[PDB]
């Protein structure tokens, strides 16, 4: 029954059918604290599909880790609306999330002005908000069926999930060419 | 001869048109390809991003690459690049004809159609927002004092081929950091 706190104030069916996803998350590795962090816990499983794998860095690690400049690596992150966490000596950066700040600098080594780099995250992050909000109600959609538990759900939307991923990162890749095309001959 | 690719130009202008005209000629790109391009400053900087100047109908790209070719005009109308809503109508890029054939694999998986294609629309709508800041970003970069046409070609080929590279792993990584932030 140490799973008894992770249910929360919930009741009946309700109960244990979360009991039933809780016990199936902490065998695919989902810490307690992961599930009482996020809720609802339905997708802590798909996470990893998107590049979450559980593992944390601080904003010093990713600058010497992908070889940096902190100050811009902290624009970045304000701009993409992450991690507010403005001290950079904690620990409480997603590794994907370091890794995907950190190529901004690259951007600035060929010469683009800084304060130009950082609108473009800002202005993509916006867009690609919106974009992740329809996507996700388009696979729940999806995953959703009558009678279906939130361990169905789960289940479910990890062999969907999983079949998603490798289309999404050439298709949205695919469509920023396609806008830069038709700005080139615009 | 040159003179019908300078037109009615003169002055300054035609000097500059000239040399540039003279630097894309060596670069492969044909006189026809200049003609039907105003002004022809991107024409060797455009393959860079893939358009190679084909250009395809939407019943080409429906058997080409087997796909729905309803399904395929409503993501291209999703997308709202090209004005001609006509199977047969030879007036998209080849690369844009392909990037719209990958919709129908989200379908096949369970996907809704109507869903699949709004996400199409709001993704391009935050794209184009966003290219347009990298036009002037990039612009920012290339235009110097006193400029020809010429070095603001060569300038944009230098620096887009530089740039292209980095531009899809970054917006694929951008889309997967808001992805695993949902909530
Ligand atoms: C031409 C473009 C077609 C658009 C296709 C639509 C894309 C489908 C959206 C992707 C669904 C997968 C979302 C996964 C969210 C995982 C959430 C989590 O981390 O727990
Ligand atoms: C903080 C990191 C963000 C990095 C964002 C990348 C900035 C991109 C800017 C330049 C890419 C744009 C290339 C095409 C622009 C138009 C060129 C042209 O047609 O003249």
């Amino acid at each position: 029954a140490n799973i008894d706190d992770l249910l929360g104030d919930l009741g009946g069916t309700a109960r244990a059918e979360r009991a039933k996803l809780v016990e199936w998350l902490l065998e695919q590795g989902i810490t307690p604290d992961e599930i009482r962090a996020t809720n609802p816990p339905l997708l802590l499983a798909t996470r990893h599909l998107v590049g979450d794998d559980g593992t944390y860095v601080s904003a010093r690690e990713i600058s010497e880790n992908y070889g940096v400049d902190l100050e811009l690596l902290q624009r970045v992150q304000r701009a993409v609306g992450l991690a507010r966490v403005d001290d950079p000596d904690a620990v409480v950066h997603m590794r994907a999330d370091g890794e995907a700040a950190a190529r901004a600098q690259r951007f600035v080594e060929l010469g683009l002005n800084p304060d130009q780099v950082v609108l473009v995250v800002r202005v993509l992050a916006e867009g690609l908000s919106h974009a992740a909000e329809a996507m996700r109600y388009t696979a729940l959609e999806a995953i959703m069926r009558p009678g279906a538990t939130e361990l169905d759900i789960a289940k479910g939307s990890q062999a969907l999930v999983s079949q998603i991923v490798p289309l999404l990162g050439p298709m949205i890749q695919d469509m920023l060419f396609m806008q830069l095309r038709h700005m080139m001959e615009t």
